[PDB]
């Protein structure tokens, strides 16, 4: 159980970009945008990082600190303070969810301002394009590429219902949880589908990461 160990550190601060900013900051987007358009390709980047949650989720001073809200840097595989950080770094569960329940309705599990408030049913529903690409365009079958959605989105929350559709490209991944589908959609945009036992994980970089979004 994460409760038992202290949280991994996922990345040393030197392999990011300067001027870190605040996950709820007034410069993330303009910091993260600028990392993003660092990379290579026209397409969306693959990330170099990601979140393991079984080797990466633990104790932080967050947890004994009463902090209710998420770390995004852990839950994109880029939090250089491991049992140090201050925000938690585990999967929400229902707990935490009824907790920030009582404390907001109008931030997400990041501490963010909700998207629905910017642009009364909480979507729980994410869309996950550009599948194909995040595969380096692998010969998978449905069923297996099936079970790699379902793989990397159940590791981030209880799922509700998961729909790969071929025709389109794309899958559908509706969470039990809003908290879940919030946190799912920071730690798989951008990323790879590929596995390290694929032919392919050495050259994962050069595919196209994953169009994670609310759905419609
Ligand atoms: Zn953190």
């Amino acid at each position: 159980s994460w409760r038992d160990k202290s949280a991994k550190v996922q990345v040393k601060e030197s392999e990011l970009p300067s001027s870190i900013p605040a996950q709820t900051g007034l410069t993330f987007n303009i910091w993260y945008n600028k990392w993003s358009q660092g990379f290579a390709g026209n397409t969306r980047f693959v990330s170099p990082f990601a979140l393991q949650p079984q080797l990466h989720s633990g104790k932080t001073r967050g947890d004994n600190d009463g902090q209710l809200f998420f770390c995004l840097f852990f839950a994109k595989g880029m939090c250089c303070l491991g049992p140090k950080c201050e925000y938690l770094h585990h999967i929400p569960d229902e707990e935490d969810i009824g907790k920030l329940a009582l404390r907001t309705e109008v931030l997400d599990c990041f501490g963010r301002e909700k998207f629905a408030d910017y642009r009364r049913k909480k979507n729980k529903t994410l869309y996950v394009g550009g599948i194909d690409g995040a595969l380096n365009s692998k010969h998978l079958k449905p069923a297996q590429i099936e079970s790699r959605i379902r793989f990397v989105f159940s590791r981030l929350g209880d799922i509700d219902r998961i729909r790969y559709v071929e025709s389109k490209n794309c899958g559908f991944v509706k969470f039990k949880y809003q908290a879940n589908a919030e946190f799912a959609k920071e730690a798989m945009s951008n990323q790879t589908l590929l596995l390290p036992s694929d032919k392919e994980w050495d050259d994962r970089r050069e595919g196209t990461g994953l169009l994670v979004k609310w759905a419609n």
